């Protein structure tokens, strides 16, 4: 027999919409994501235009609006400029994102007290979460104290940044974490087959010494999220090859196979990868959804995957068994074998209902 999860929540997804559609646009990822049973996403301002002001934001609302298969909330992207300025429009993004590492010349930041002003400025209920890495997530831990608020760390990926993360719990402070699903189970001794060109993620691949450590800090992760940073094998392969990978697909495929593994059980699946979201980022319930997956079926996973341009996969050769049978959102039915059934543009910003609208008490 086989078995019907909720609809499943991926909160840190790169859609390349505006300024990179053949990479993907909302229509392709969309799609993929729901060919992997997620039916919300959240989406990373690093766009071009990167979304950090009202109008990009307004215009990427349009976008997505017509274009998003499934149900989705977006990203406003903290630059050295607009701290101060978003405050009219912080409530129908999914949150404020910082990017505290690898700098988009327009999503630098020059110093802390940048970060400082932002956790100021932006109002003090809604989310934030954090492009930190190694010492950094110890940093924007500390803007957090100060400001009195709570913090999402981003792609957590090496054993003293999980380590890190759990101190920070055991004394009790308001931050939250996630965890893409390469880093938990590819690593250095898979990078002879991935190779250079097309093992570029950041944070990049660390040792199984790492990936054990995110495995027995299982009770740290608050949330997978898949990175699905799609680019094209053509760019990956050349010179500038930008890191990421294309996982929206990937992602509850190996998540599954784990679970039949005894690695986590079920609801430790459920916890990282739908009621956190819904807790963390204040998202509302999809009435009338859900997932059918089978827990048998062992595959392979192809060279690519059906619905996400990028066209590849470093997940490329792992035996896995788990399936995404049907997908089913809001009174109709959105993905059966190979294909998908929802049109571009189904999809809606969950900040516009008011169940997804952030509860703020006015102090
Ligand atoms: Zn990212």
């Amino acid at each position: 027999k086989l078995v019907r999860l909720p609809g499943l929540i991926d909160v840190h997804v790169h859609l390349r919409e505006p300024g990179g559609t053949h990479k993907e646009d909302f229509a392709s990822g969309t799609a993929a994501a729901l060919a992997g049973g997620i039916t919300m996403v959240c989406a990373m301002p690093n766009t071009r235009p990167p979304i950090i002001d009202a109008p990009a934001l307004a215009l990427a609302q349009k976008l997505a609006e017509a274009g998003a298969r499934c149900d989705f909330a977006l990203f406003l992207g903290a630059s050295s400029e607009n701290a101060g300025t978003l405050g009219t429009v912080a409530g129908s993004a999914a949150g404020l994102a910082l990017y505290l590492n690898e700098t988009f010349s327009e999503l630098r930041l020059d110093s802390v007290v940048q970060w400082m002003e932002h956790f100021e400025t932006w109002p003090s209920h809604l989310p934030i979460v954090a492009h930190a890495e190694q010492q950094t997530v110890a940093a924007v831990l500390m803007v957090a104290q100060l400001t009195q608020r709570s913090v999402h760390i981003c792609h957590v990926a090496r054993k003293e940044e999980i380590l890190l993360i759990k101190a920070a719990k055991a004394r009790g402070l308001p931050v939250t974490c996630e965890v893409a699903p390469h880093h938990l189970f590819l690593s250095h001794d898979d990078l002879e087959r991935l190779g250079p060109g097309k093992g570029e993620v950041r944070p990049e691949l660390g040792s199984r010494q790492d990936v054990e450590a995110l495995w027995e800090n299982m009770a740290v992760i608050d949330c997978f999220a898949s990175d699905h940073a799609p680019h094209t094998l053509e760019e990956k392969c050349g010179s500038r090859p930008p890191p990421g990978f294309p996982g929206l697909e990937t992602m509850l495929p190996l998540l599954l196979t784990a679970v039949s593994e005894g690695r986590l059980s079920l609801d430790d699946l459920l916890q990282r990868l739908h009621h956190n979201p819904r807790r963390i980022f204040h998202l509302p319930p999809q009435e009338d959804t859900y997932v059918e997956v089978d827990l048998e079926h062992e595959w392979t996973i192809p060279s690519h995957m059906p619905f996400s341009k990028a066209h590849w996969t470093p997940f490329e050769g792992q035996k896995v068994k788990g399936t995404v049978r049907r997908v089913v959102l809001r009174g109709e039915v959105a993905y059966i074998d190979g294909q998908v059934l929802v049109p571009p543009g189904y999809g809606q910003d969950v900040r516009k209902w008011p169940q997804g609208a952030v509860p703020q008490l006015p102090p």
